[PDB]
């Protein structure tokens, strides 16, 4: 079914697949084994279909959170890196690729939101959320605003909501406790209260969405936004001299953005598991391998320490990794699907006044733990 003696790799069409193919060509030169890199449409839908019948690629690349469902269906091989190899990657990245206590993928790259700021409006960006109200008053007096970011989606508001002690699900022992949910605790209530107050006191509008925040920042109307590495290429550097830094703290605690870890899984049905391990450990997860992919399409921050130390000479990448290290690995369990919709509703209702902050989060907590 899956052909022995070659590697077929699937990766999304927004990634550096020409760079990956060059890594494959080096592997083929050293081993005589053909590597075929493909970027099919809807690969994350296709993989569980073909893998369920014992078919598909030998290696799949995707964000780690989707691999939980794949691992629940036994579609991914348990990987076997030795302890010395594991020590070459930042330890938090291995946690992202554990399911039911077992390692099911190799971490490649790390993504998280950062604070993006306009250096000509704000050469010294605020280190705390608590400073932002006063800063907004000063900037509004000069015809600008302090901060605009997407308020409609919990991915973007969670960093603040969770800073003072919120969390989705408690992680321990390579597993999550589905009964230990941090959506209606004191810290979450404090952060959502602070967000709602930003709106009540006219520092942000409740209808601000992704489009508005991006346009406002690119036009030089707002000093700051919150966004991820996918947004950098769109920032009009002709008009905006921007920096990227650590997110502000709240009550002295770091903001807690969700962390996505681009990961490489090995099909459980592959007869090429040793070749796949060799390719991933000793060709891709090297400075030269990650450089080839990154040159094609930037990976952002990477899990491999040796190469991250080079990439972090770019302060935007250094900030991405700092915010990731302080953030919350996105849980890979099925109960996380309940989290997104429950918290989305809670934030919308609190920002509109439909619900008090406490009731909004209480209702979300009840749905997530149900
Ligand atoms: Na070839
Ligand atoms: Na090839
Ligand atoms: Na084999
Ligand atoms: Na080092
Ligand atoms: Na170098
Ligand atoms: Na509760």
């Amino acid at each position: 079914k899956i052909e022995e003696g070659k590697l077929v790799i699937w990766i999304n069409g927004d990634k550096g697949y020409n760079g990956l193919a060059e890594v494959g060509k080096k592997f083929e030169k050293d081993t005589g084994i053909k590597v075929t890199v493909e970027h099919p449409d809807k690969l994350e839908e296709k993989f569980p279909q073909v893998a369920a019948t014992g078919d598909g690629p030998d290696i799949i690349f995707w964000a780690h959170d989707r691999f939980g469902g794949y691992a629940q269906s036994g579609l991914l091989a348990e990987i076997t890196p030795d302890k010395a190899f594991q020590d070459k990657l930042y330890p938090f990245t291995w946690d992202a690729v554990r399911y039911n206590g077992k390692l099911i993928a190799y971490p490649i790259a790390v993504e998280a939101l950062s604070l993006i700021y306009n250096k000509d409006l704000l050469p010294n960006p605020p280190k705390t959320w608590e400073e932002i109200p006063a800063l907004d008053k000063e900037l509004k007096a000069k015809g600008k605003s302090a901060l605009m970011f997407n308020l409609q989606e919990p991915y973007f508001t969670w960093p603040l909501i969770a800073a003072d002690g919120g969390y989705a699900f408690k992680y321990e022992n390579g597993k999550y406790d589905i009964k230990d949910v941090g959506v209606d605790n004191a810290g979450a209530k404090a952060g959502l209260t602070f967000l709602v107050d930003l709106i009540k006191n006219k520092h942000m509008n409740a209808d601000t969405d992704y489009s508005i925040a991006e346009a406002a920042f690119n036009k030089g109307e707002t000093a700051m936004t919150i966004n991820g590495p996918w947004a950098w290429s769109n920032i009009d550097t002709s008009k905006v001299n921007y920096g990227v830094t650590v997110l502000p703290t709240f009550k002295g605690q770091p903001s807690k953005p969700f962390v996505g870890v681009l990961s490489a899984g090995i099909n459980a049905a592959s007869p090429n598991k040793e070749l796949a391990k060799e390719f991933l450990e000793n060709y891709l997860l090297t400075d030269e391998g990650l450089e080839a992919v990154n040159k094609d399409k930037p990976l952002g921050a990477v899990a491999l320490k040796s190469y991250e130390e080079e990439l972090a000479k770019d302060p935007r990448i250094a900030a991405t990794m700092e915010n990731a290290q302080k953030g919350e690995i996105m849980p890979n369990i099925p109960q996380m699907s309940a989290f997104w919709y429950a918290v989305r509703t809670a934030v919308i209702n609190a920002a509109s006044g439909r619900q008090a902050v406490d009731e909004a989060l209480k209702d979300a907590q009840t749905r997530i733990t149900k």
